[PDB]
């Protein structure tokens, strides 16, 4: 129930403890006015604060002019903070706006065609993204909303994304959860404790070449459906040789427990543990923070069921892009299609009460 | 921690609300009464094993490796979070297996009210599941393992996820709001009061189908609103329309949320007014209703709403005149129904020989 702190080197929602529910929105810019695009990153700047912290925002739910509406649109009333993190990104498409095009980072790099994919464009891209994370799924609906109110006449929502649960893990010491496959997601991710882990992998430095992201990240989006009718219909032995870990435990073939060291060479060579392994991608180490979803029926007489993919990273070309490479021969690809795609540039955090989202950029 | 599987009566009518909702209904595809009945058996089975934080079958591991594992195993680890899993069958049903005699005269058929805009996919079907838990995991799980387990004799027609409070960080006491930012539930049918129930909620026997005695008829209703129009409309414009006040929900001219509406103070198209049991010849209903947030439509708006459940002694004395009497809410200007569902909830598994369905199959 307990507020996680909004201010910091590091926007929260990315080390934090992963919390049980997502909503995911990718808006659009609809100003060509850079000093409203600015207003408008301050005003959702102060909403944040007081959200992350369980307050309404603006001056509140009730109480005020009869004849006005709202400031908070007050579903969230009488809940805790519920861990709620906001965590916004910059999309390719807005440096196109305001003057931006040079500031571009090269780390945030477009991603390349992979065999399989089929992206739906409505639920790809984007200006910009706002991931609510929450314990409550009325907190994070209610951030959103609130949010993109503000922004009425400035962004619009491109499209968006629920996550029911979570299907990641950056707490070792707690119990890893489950994917819609039945395993284990998340053993081998890093942990917010990590300090220098972080440093290496996540954050980005001064030095990569792009001084206003000091201290961001960058993050990859993919929409990944499911096909649990052919999945459920595969034998145990498939699904463990499938990741090369079995099911019950979560134990690298071969092994044990859940948190002994995979020995690659016991898994088979199209095993996604051994091809997703840093040591099988010169080092490549990414933080996943991914949520499964259900959206309906497919109209097939089926569930439908995926997982929403989240990674961030310090640069995409030595993050996500060679790991997705190297997936090519993943015996998973079976079993899942990517059908929606977005990269984002995660600005460093908002570090005091006079600071605001993206000041560093514009 | 659970809630008992069996008795007299289905759990989840009367029983605590839980946090989620997994709402499914399915369309039957055999013509064999004697395999339907075989998969009732095997759905029942199912059911008591999931609702003790079970797993289906001979589990989710450890089973012969070449063959496919019995229970799909992405609730391992996971507690029973009060499942409750209740069915029930649709008018539809009662063209198969030589039932057509045996559909309760309380199973009426819905008119068509004013406004409806119904989309036949997310309508009707054979059967549904409700599953309710307090983490949605453990109800999407049902769901996903009694539709694998009937595949072949029955699809998947349409589903629903929806979510109420968060009971970990929510006290019990507080009643919930819905997604207008209103306290939804307030004057309801408590699962405490056993007269009322008996009154009006439970089949007797006296009715004329005497073997829905302990059961109960559902009706669904799924119902978008339209939240950037009511977000617009003013404190006041949003308090009239219901009868009640936003802070604190009470009644107008009342100073408490429970304080008893004086119904002439509030306008006469408001929703309180026009639902209330005193204008509606007494009708009362057991409203067990979830919220739903889907995603973003095509035009940008929130897929929101209130997936509405009512239980019911007869839907010819409860839905049905108290949503005629909504013919001309206020409320009106701001929803929209989309999805319909009728269902004849049979009585409880008596004990654990007894199966869902049992009083009508024989
Ligand atoms: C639906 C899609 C996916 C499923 C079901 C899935 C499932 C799994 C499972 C069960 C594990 C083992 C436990 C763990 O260490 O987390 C794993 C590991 C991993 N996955 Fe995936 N995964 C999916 C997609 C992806 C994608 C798209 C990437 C990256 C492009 C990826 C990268 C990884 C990495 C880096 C590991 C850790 C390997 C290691 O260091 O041991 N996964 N995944
Ligand atoms: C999105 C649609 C709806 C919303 C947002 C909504 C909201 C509310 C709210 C805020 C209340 C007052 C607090 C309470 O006592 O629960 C209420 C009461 C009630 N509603 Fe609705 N409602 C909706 C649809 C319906 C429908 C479809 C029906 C029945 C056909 C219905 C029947 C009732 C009843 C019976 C009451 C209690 C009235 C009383 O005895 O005081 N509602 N509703």
């Amino acid at each position: 129930g307990s507020a996680v702190p909004f201010h910091g080197a590091h926007q929260a929602g990315i080390a934090t403890p992963v919390q049980d529910r997502l909503h995911f929105a990718a808006f659009d810019v609809t100003t060509e006015d850079r000093a409203a695009f600015v207003a408008l990153l301050k005003e959702w700047t102060a909403a944040a604060r007081r959200l992350t912290a369980g307050h309404a925002v603006g001056e509140g739910a009730y109480g005020g002019l009869p004849e006005a509406p709202p400031d908070d649109t007050g579903e969230a009333l009488g809940l805790k903070p519920s861990r709620l993190t906001l965590t916004i990104g910059f999309g390719p498409s807005l440096f196109t706006r305001f003057g931006l095009a040079d500031l571009r980072p090269e780390a945030l790099a477009d991603l390349p065609k992979f065999p399989g994919d089929n992206l739906d464009r409505a639920r790809s891209g984007g200006d910009l993204c706002v991931q609510a994370c929450a314990d409550d799924p009325q907190v994070a609906v209610h951030a959103i909303r609130n949010l993109a109110r503000i922004g009425f006449g400035k962004v619009v929502v491109r499209w968006s994304q629920l996550g029911f649960g979570k299907t990641s893990s950056t707490t070792p010491d707690k119990q890893t959860p489950r994917n819609l496959l039945g395993f284990k997601d998340g053993t081998r991710n890093i942990a917010g404790t990590e300090k220098d882990r972080l440093d290496r992998f996540v954050w980005a430095a001064e030095k990569d070449g792009t001084p206003w992201m000091t201290g961001g990240s960058y993050l990859v989006a993919r929409r990944i459906r499911m096909h649990i009718e052919t999945w459920d219909r595969a034998s145990l032995q498939e699904q463990e040789d499938v990741f090369g870990r079995d099911k019950g435990e979560g134990a690298p073939v071969g092994k044990a427990k859940e948190r002994d060291e995979p020995f690659l060479k016991a898994m088979k060579p199209d095993a996604h543990v051994r091809l997703a392994h840093p040591d099988s991608n010169g080092g490549a180490t990414l933080l996943r923070r991914g949520y499964s979803f259900t959206d309906g029926t497919d109209g097939l007489g089926r569930l439908d069921a995926g997982l929403f993919f989240l990674a961030y990273q310090r640069d995409i070309r030595t993050g996500f892009v060679p790991v997705q490479r190297n997936l090519a021969t993943d015996a998973l690809n079976e079993f899942i299609q990517h059908v929606g795609s977005a990269v984002f540039a995660v600005p460093p955090g908002v570090r005091d009460a006079d600071d605001w989202w993206g000041s560093t950029l514009f």
